């Protein structure tokens, strides 16, 4: 038995695909869903226990941390290897090896509600002025702008679109002790966010759910989240629209990181043949591909794919969303920024520190954790 864990997301549709694997091999699937967020600390757990899944799926700025842990299992070259986007297989790539196949691109955009707005904002200033504007206007019920504003991710286009970088680039490779998140531009982008919680257009309570979910109420007149989410915006009957991230000042773009999500296989399964035939001679497939965007309309990874969509002005949207951005660093030393700089950012809009205080301290964090050994994990 062939075991798979995923976000809701692709649960329906891998599932199905399961059900034909089924049919073709002989093989039963059973696709387990888990909350995204807790898909790498449960496998961490788990895997060395022989107790996780024999496929995982999820974001390519895992693999640094699971490939030196050897608990996922490197992709030998196969056939269909060369129809992927350069990005996706680099994604999914560590010190010279593939450790996923992956499925899709994504950045996060301006997602907007037409009832309530009438024309992208030119800058992060228009915004902030319309959704005063909304909040006024609708007199509290409709939130002018929400979004997970204490998570690193979804505040990143602000603190790297200035400047902010979190490992330096080199011709060596990332240098994970050059950290450019305190920096005069990393400064700059979270002063930007703690001034939104100022003039009050965002709340320290801000939270993913509540954006979604008042986002699908039709509540919410302007968030930042990614594909993911635009099939329930759609199945809930939003008129949304999509662009960038409104420049930060004019001429000077927000720079969202980019994602790959991905299928990789546990180096301590059982069953890792059968799930490499999985991955390589079913999944990776071309008509299996587009089944899958159907169901999770991310952008394909797979050019021949894109090709199908390429006019769908999600994708269209979206990918100029991504045109700006940076891929997150995949290496281990990834595995404790994001706390680091969630703490930071908490810390910040609700005035327990000031903006370069924070961030420095959270770097002195990260260098802590790196220096000995967070991402490395024992028997
Ligand atoms: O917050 C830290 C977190 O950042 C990154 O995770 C982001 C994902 O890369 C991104 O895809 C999105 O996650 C969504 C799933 O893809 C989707 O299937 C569904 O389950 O909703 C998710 C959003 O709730 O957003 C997260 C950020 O929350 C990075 O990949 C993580 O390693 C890191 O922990």
């Amino acid at each position: 038995k062939l075991t798979i864990w995923c976000s809701e997301k692709q649960v329906d549709i891998l599932q199905k695909l399961g059900e034909e694997f089924k049919a073709k091999y002989g093989i039963p699937v059973e696709v387990q869903y888990v909350d995204f967020g807790s898909i790498k600390s449960k496998f961490l757990t788990a895997a060395p226990q022989g107790q996780g899944a024999d496929i995982i799926v999820g974001a390519h700025d895992w693999v640094g941390e699971l490939a030196v842990n050897g608990l996922i299992e490197p992709i030998p070259n196969f056939s269909d290897l060369k129809n992927f986007y350069d990005t996706a297989l680099k994604a999914f790539s560590y010190g010279g090896k593939l450790y996923g196949v992956p499925y899709a691109m994504e950045a996060v955009a301006l997602i907007y509600n037409k009832d309530y707005v009438d024309s992208v904002p030119k800058t992060m200033d228009e915004l902030i002025e319309k959704a005063k504007q909304i909040d006024e206007e609708y007199g509290g019920e409709v939130r002018g702008f929400i979004y997970d504003v204490a998570n690193f991710y979804f505040s990143a286009p602000f603190i790297l679109g200035y400047g902010g970088y979190v490992f330096k680039e080199t011709p060596q490779g990332l240098d994970v002790t050059d950290i450019g998140l305190a920096n005069e531009g990393a400064v700059k982008g979270a002063k930007l966010i703690k001034r939104m919680i100022d003039e009050g257009v965002l709340t320290p309570g801000d939270n993913y759910g509540t954006m979604d979910s008042m986002f699908k109420e039709g509540l919410a007149a302007m968030i930042i989240n990614g594909l993911w989410a635009i099939k329930s915006y759609k199945d809930a009957g939003i008129n949304y629209g999509v662009a960038p991230i409104p420049e930060l000042e004019p001429g000077v773009p927000a720079k969202p990181f980019v994602g790959v999500q991905g299928f990789m296989i546990n180096a301590k399964s059982p069953n890792k043949v059968i799930a490499m035939e999985f991955l390589t001679n079913f999944i990776a497939r071309k008509e299996t591909m587009y089944k899958i965007y159907l169901a999770d309309p991310r952008l394909p990874a797979r050019k021949d794919v894109l090709e199908l969509v390429k006019d769908n002005p999600d994708v269209v949207a979206f990918t100029q969303s991504a045109s700006m951005g940076t891929p997150m660093p995949n290496v281990p030393e990834m595995a404790p920024v994001w706390s680091a700089m969630g703490d930071a950012l908490s810390i910040i809009i609700n005035g327990q520190a000031s903006v370069e205080d924070a961030l420095k301290e959270a770097v002195e964090k990260i260098k802590a954790q790196i220096e000995k050994g967070s991402h490395h994990h024992h028997h």
